[PDB]
């Protein structure tokens, strides 16, 4: 459905809008974080999700939400609590939560 993709697209932009520092909008730079992949099984970020979106890899809402949750859970897992990343993830989880709750309600009436 075009409206499903249209909704998914709008939702991801709302999610990106909460990341005012652009710290989740591209993959973690592995040149700067060489052990990142030692602990994180599946990295995720908003551009990768955008890529999945435009390739029709999100055919249901659950997979979209699951990748969102990875952006947040990865960041909390890897980063120590007293860091800017960890704090930003705690907040994104609450703000992202609400975005995804409203978006899922829209998908329900399709
Ligand atoms: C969600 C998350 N988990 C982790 C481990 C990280 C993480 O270390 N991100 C990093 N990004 C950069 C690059 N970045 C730095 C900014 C200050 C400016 C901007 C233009 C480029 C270096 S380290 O982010």
């Amino acid at each position: 459905l075009t409206p499903f993709l249209i909704l998914l697209r709008k939702t991801l932009e709302q999610l990106q809008e909460k990341d005012t520092g652009n710290i989740f909008s591209e993959p973690v730079p592995l040149s700067e974080v060489p052990d990142y992949l030692d602990h994180i099984k599946k990295p995720m970020d908003f551009f990768t999700m955008k890529q999945n979106l435009e390739a029709y890899r999100y055919l249901n809402f659950d997979d979209f939400e699951e990748d969102f949750n990875l952006i947040v859970s990865n960041c909390l897992k890897y980063n120590a609590k007293d860091t800017i990343f960890y704090r930003a993830a705690v907040r994104l989880r609450e703000q992202g939560g609400a975005v995804l709750r409203q978006a899922r309600r829209q998908a329900e009436k399709m």
